[PDB]
Protein backbone atom coordinates (compact mmCIF):
# COMPACT_ATOMS: atom_id res chain seq x y z
CA UNK A 1 0.00 0.00 0.00
CA UNK A 2 1.19 3.68 -0.90
CA UNK A 3 1.96 5.75 2.28
CA UNK A 4 0.86 9.61 2.87
CA UNK A 5 2.13 12.27 4.88
CA UNK A 6 -0.02 15.87 5.79
CA UNK A 7 2.06 18.74 6.88
CA UNK A 8 1.15 22.27 7.59
CA UNK A 9 2.13 24.81 4.60
CA UNK A 10 3.82 27.08 6.55
CA UNK A 11 7.48 27.58 8.90
CA UNK A 12 9.21 23.69 8.38
CA UNK A 13 5.80 22.12 7.31
CA UNK A 14 5.49 19.90 10.61
CA UNK A 15 3.84 16.51 9.86
CA UNK A 16 -0.17 16.33 10.92
CA UNK A 17 -1.32 13.31 9.41
CA UNK A 18 0.00 10.24 8.15
CA UNK A 19 -1.85 7.04 6.92
CA UNK A 20 -1.40 3.28 7.99
CA UNK A 21 0.60 2.22 5.12
CA UNK A 22 3.24 5.28 6.51
CA UNK A 23 4.01 2.86 9.68
CA UNK A 24 4.22 -0.48 7.75
CA UNK A 25 7.04 1.30 5.59
CA UNK A 26 9.05 3.61 8.06
CA UNK A 27 8.42 1.56 11.35
CA UNK A 28 7.17 5.10 12.94
CA UNK A 29 4.04 5.46 14.90
CA UNK A 30 2.05 8.62 14.66
CA UNK A 31 3.31 9.95 17.46
CA UNK A 32 6.88 9.58 16.50
CA UNK A 33 6.39 11.85 14.04
CA UNK A 34 3.94 14.04 14.33
CA UNK A 35 5.23 17.89 14.72
CA UNK A 36 7.92 17.04 12.92
CA UNK A 37 9.33 17.97 9.39
CA UNK A 38 9.47 14.56 7.19
CA UNK A 39 13.32 15.43 6.43
CA UNK A 40 14.17 12.79 10.02
CA UNK A 41 13.63 9.84 7.43
CA UNK A 42 16.95 10.78 5.28
CA UNK A 43 20.19 9.88 6.35
CA UNK A 44 24.01 9.56 5.69
CA UNK A 45 23.74 8.48 1.82
CA UNK A 46 20.48 10.44 1.15
CA UNK A 47 21.83 12.10 -2.27
CA UNK A 48 22.24 16.21 -1.43
CA UNK A 49 20.85 17.36 -5.09
CA UNK A 50 17.83 15.61 -4.69
CA UNK A 51 16.99 17.36 -1.11
CA UNK A 52 18.23 20.78 -3.03
CA UNK A 53 15.39 20.37 -5.57
CA UNK A 54 12.34 19.04 -2.83
CA UNK A 55 13.39 22.27 -1.01
CA UNK A 56 12.90 24.28 -3.79
CA UNK A 57 9.61 22.67 -5.22
CA UNK A 58 8.37 22.75 -1.56
CA UNK A 59 9.28 26.72 -1.36
CA UNK A 60 7.99 27.69 -4.28
CA UNK A 61 4.43 24.96 -3.68
CA UNK A 62 5.59 23.45 -6.85
CA UNK A 63 4.38 19.69 -7.56
CA UNK A 64 7.48 17.59 -7.45
CA UNK A 65 8.33 13.84 -7.59
CA UNK A 66 11.97 12.10 -6.72
CA UNK A 67 13.18 8.82 -5.84
CA UNK A 68 15.10 9.28 -2.35
CA UNK A 69 16.74 7.45 -0.02
CA UNK A 70 14.94 6.85 3.34
CA UNK A 71 15.76 5.47 6.59
CA UNK A 72 13.08 3.07 8.31
CA UNK A 73 12.91 3.76 12.61
CA UNK A 74 15.26 0.12 12.83
CA UNK A 75 18.18 1.98 10.66
CA UNK A 76 17.36 0.09 7.47
CA UNK A 77 17.45 2.12 3.90
CA UNK A 78 14.61 2.01 1.77
CA UNK A 79 13.93 3.77 -1.64
CA UNK A 80 11.24 6.60 -1.17
CA UNK A 81 9.40 7.16 -4.89
CA UNK A 82 7.71 10.36 -3.15
CA UNK A 83 5.33 12.82 -4.75
CA UNK A 84 4.40 15.80 -3.39
CA UNK A 85 1.79 18.39 -4.29
CA UNK A 86 0.13 21.89 -2.70
CA UNK A 87 -3.66 21.73 -1.32
CA UNK A 88 -4.57 24.92 -2.31
CA UNK A 89 -8.04 26.12 -1.78
CA UNK A 90 -10.22 28.45 -4.23
CA UNK A 91 -8.20 31.68 -3.49
CA UNK A 92 -4.79 29.88 -4.57
CA UNK A 93 -3.57 29.88 -0.93
CA UNK A 94 -1.35 26.52 0.60
CA UNK A 95 -3.36 25.35 2.83
CA UNK A 96 -1.18 21.91 3.35
CA UNK A 97 0.80 19.49 1.68
CA UNK A 98 0.60 15.86 0.76
CA UNK A 99 3.51 13.50 -0.05
CA UNK A 100 3.00 10.39 -1.53
CA UNK A 101 5.26 6.78 -0.96
CA UNK A 102 4.18 5.34 -4.07
CA UNK A 103 4.28 1.62 -3.63
CA UNK A 104 5.61 0.53 -6.74
CA UNK B 1 -8.45 30.19 7.89
CA UNK B 2 -10.06 27.24 5.62
CA UNK B 3 -10.85 23.88 6.28
CA UNK B 4 -9.52 20.62 5.45
CA UNK B 5 -10.46 16.92 5.56
CA UNK B 6 -9.14 14.01 4.44
CA UNK B 7 -10.52 11.06 3.62
CA UNK B 8 -9.67 6.92 2.96
CA UNK B 9 -10.61 6.54 -0.41
CA UNK B 10 -12.42 3.20 -0.44
CA UNK B 11 -15.48 1.96 1.35
CA UNK B 12 -17.69 4.84 1.97
CA UNK B 13 -14.89 7.66 2.60
CA UNK B 14 -14.33 7.90 6.34
CA UNK B 15 -13.08 11.16 7.97
CA UNK B 16 -9.01 10.30 8.16
CA UNK B 17 -8.03 13.81 9.73
CA UNK B 18 -9.31 17.56 9.89
CA UNK B 19 -7.60 20.62 10.82
CA UNK B 20 -7.41 23.11 13.34
CA UNK B 21 -9.72 25.20 11.35
CA UNK B 22 -12.45 22.64 10.56
CA UNK B 23 -13.25 22.01 14.15
CA UNK B 24 -13.80 26.51 14.44
CA UNK B 25 -15.98 26.59 11.77
CA UNK B 26 -18.10 23.37 11.81
CA UNK B 27 -18.20 23.42 16.09
CA UNK B 28 -16.97 19.45 15.52
CA UNK B 29 -13.76 18.52 17.57
CA UNK B 30 -12.04 15.64 15.50
CA UNK B 31 -12.85 12.53 17.92
CA UNK B 32 -16.76 13.58 16.65
CA UNK B 33 -16.29 13.18 13.33
CA UNK B 34 -13.05 10.61 12.71
CA UNK B 35 -14.60 7.15 10.58
CA UNK B 36 -17.27 8.90 9.90
CA UNK B 37 -18.18 10.24 5.95
CA UNK B 38 -19.11 13.63 5.91
CA UNK B 39 -22.55 13.87 4.81
CA UNK B 40 -23.28 14.26 8.21
CA UNK B 41 -22.44 18.13 7.96
CA UNK B 42 -25.40 18.36 5.32
CA UNK B 43 -29.01 19.06 6.72
CA UNK B 44 -32.78 19.96 5.75
CA UNK B 45 -32.05 22.82 3.08
CA UNK B 46 -29.16 21.03 1.33
CA UNK B 47 -29.78 21.00 -2.20
CA UNK B 48 -29.87 16.94 -3.53
CA UNK B 49 -28.74 18.27 -7.22
CA UNK B 50 -25.44 19.66 -5.40
CA UNK B 51 -25.16 16.21 -3.50
CA UNK B 52 -25.74 14.15 -6.38
CA UNK B 53 -22.57 16.25 -8.47
CA UNK B 54 -20.73 15.31 -4.83
CA UNK B 55 -21.47 11.52 -5.10
CA UNK B 56 -20.55 11.06 -8.95
CA UNK B 57 -17.06 13.01 -8.46
CA UNK B 58 -16.01 11.13 -5.38
CA UNK B 59 -17.46 7.61 -7.07
CA UNK B 60 -15.22 8.33 -10.17
CA UNK B 61 -12.34 10.25 -8.38
CA UNK B 62 -13.16 13.40 -10.03
CA UNK B 63 -11.96 17.05 -8.87
CA UNK B 64 -15.00 18.97 -8.25
CA UNK B 65 -16.29 22.04 -6.53
CA UNK B 66 -19.62 23.00 -5.11
CA UNK B 67 -21.07 25.72 -3.03
CA UNK B 68 -23.08 23.44 -0.40
CA UNK B 69 -25.45 24.23 2.36
CA UNK B 70 -23.77 22.64 6.02
CA UNK B 71 -24.47 22.85 9.33
CA UNK B 72 -22.15 23.33 12.43
CA UNK B 73 -22.74 20.84 15.58
CA UNK B 74 -24.92 23.76 16.75
CA UNK B 75 -27.38 23.57 14.24
CA UNK B 76 -26.19 26.99 12.39
CA UNK B 77 -26.29 27.03 8.93
CA UNK B 78 -23.62 28.00 6.52
CA UNK B 79 -22.43 28.22 3.02
CA UNK B 80 -19.46 25.07 2.12
CA UNK B 81 -17.23 26.63 -0.87
CA UNK B 82 -16.12 22.79 -1.24
CA UNK B 83 -13.48 21.68 -3.60
CA UNK B 84 -12.67 17.76 -3.02
CA UNK B 85 -9.56 16.23 -5.03
CA UNK B 86 -8.41 12.56 -4.54
CA UNK B 87 -4.82 12.06 -3.55
CA UNK B 88 -2.87 10.13 -6.12
CA UNK B 89 0.18 7.65 -6.11
CA UNK B 90 2.47 7.23 -9.23
CA UNK B 91 0.74 4.63 -10.16
CA UNK B 92 -2.54 6.61 -10.61
CA UNK B 93 -4.28 4.41 -7.37
CA UNK B 94 -5.97 6.86 -5.48
CA UNK B 95 -4.82 6.79 -1.73
CA UNK B 96 -7.38 9.03 -0.13
CA UNK B 97 -9.97 12.31 -0.93
CA UNK B 98 -8.78 15.78 0.16
CA UNK B 99 -11.85 18.61 0.92
CA UNK B 100 -11.35 22.48 1.36
CA UNK B 101 -13.59 24.66 3.09
CA UNK B 102 -11.93 27.85 1.30
CA UNK B 103 -12.50 31.24 4.10
CA UNK B 104 -13.98 33.62 1.67
C1 LIG C 1 4.12 16.68 2.66
C2 LIG C 1 5.60 16.39 2.65
C3 LIG C 1 6.04 15.07 2.70
C4 LIG C 1 7.39 14.77 2.67
N1 LIG C 1 7.80 13.49 2.71
C5 LIG C 1 9.11 13.20 2.69
C6 LIG C 1 9.60 11.80 2.73
O1 LIG C 1 8.77 10.86 2.76
N2 LIG C 1 10.92 11.60 2.70
C7 LIG C 1 11.80 12.64 2.66
O2 LIG C 1 13.03 12.43 2.63
N3 LIG C 1 11.41 13.95 2.62
C8 LIG C 1 10.12 14.26 2.65
N4 LIG C 1 9.73 15.59 2.63
C9 LIG C 1 10.72 16.64 2.47
C10 LIG C 1 11.40 17.23 3.67
O3 LIG C 1 10.38 17.52 4.61
C11 LIG C 1 12.11 18.50 3.22
O4 LIG C 1 11.22 19.37 2.52
C12 LIG C 1 13.29 18.21 2.30
O5 LIG C 1 14.27 17.46 3.02
C13 LIG C 1 13.95 19.48 1.72
O6 LIG C 1 14.08 20.51 2.72
P1 LIG C 1 15.32 20.66 3.72
O7 LIG C 1 16.55 20.83 2.83
O8 LIG C 1 14.95 21.86 4.56
O9 LIG C 1 15.41 19.38 4.53
C14 LIG C 1 8.36 15.88 2.64
C15 LIG C 1 7.92 17.19 2.60
C16 LIG C 1 6.57 17.48 2.62
C17 LIG C 1 6.13 18.92 2.57
C1 LIG D 1 -12.53 14.45 1.37
C2 LIG D 1 -14.01 14.74 1.40
C3 LIG D 1 -14.52 15.86 2.05
C4 LIG D 1 -15.88 16.13 2.04
N1 LIG D 1 -16.32 17.23 2.69
C5 LIG D 1 -17.62 17.53 2.70
C6 LIG D 1 -18.16 18.73 3.36
O1 LIG D 1 -17.41 19.54 3.94
N2 LIG D 1 -19.49 18.91 3.33
C7 LIG D 1 -20.31 18.06 2.70
O2 LIG D 1 -21.53 18.29 2.71
N3 LIG D 1 -19.89 16.95 2.07
C8 LIG D 1 -18.58 16.65 2.05
N4 LIG D 1 -18.16 15.49 1.41
C9 LIG D 1 -19.17 14.72 0.69
C10 LIG D 1 -19.86 13.57 1.35
O3 LIG D 1 -18.90 12.84 2.10
C11 LIG D 1 -20.52 12.71 0.28
O4 LIG D 1 -19.54 12.29 -0.68
C12 LIG D 1 -21.64 13.43 -0.48
O5 LIG D 1 -22.71 13.72 0.43
C13 LIG D 1 -22.22 12.65 -1.65
O6 LIG D 1 -22.40 11.26 -1.38
P1 LIG D 1 -23.72 10.65 -0.69
O7 LIG D 1 -24.85 10.96 -1.65
O8 LIG D 1 -23.37 9.19 -0.58
O9 LIG D 1 -23.83 11.36 0.64
C14 LIG D 1 -16.80 15.19 1.37
C15 LIG D 1 -16.30 14.06 0.74
C16 LIG D 1 -14.93 13.82 0.73
C17 LIG D 1 -14.38 12.61 0.04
Amino acid sequence: ASGMIVTDAGADQPIVFVNRAFSTITGYAPNEVLGRNARFLQGPQTDAATVARLREAIAAARPIQERILNYRKDGQPFWNQLSISPVRDETGNVVAFVGVKTDV
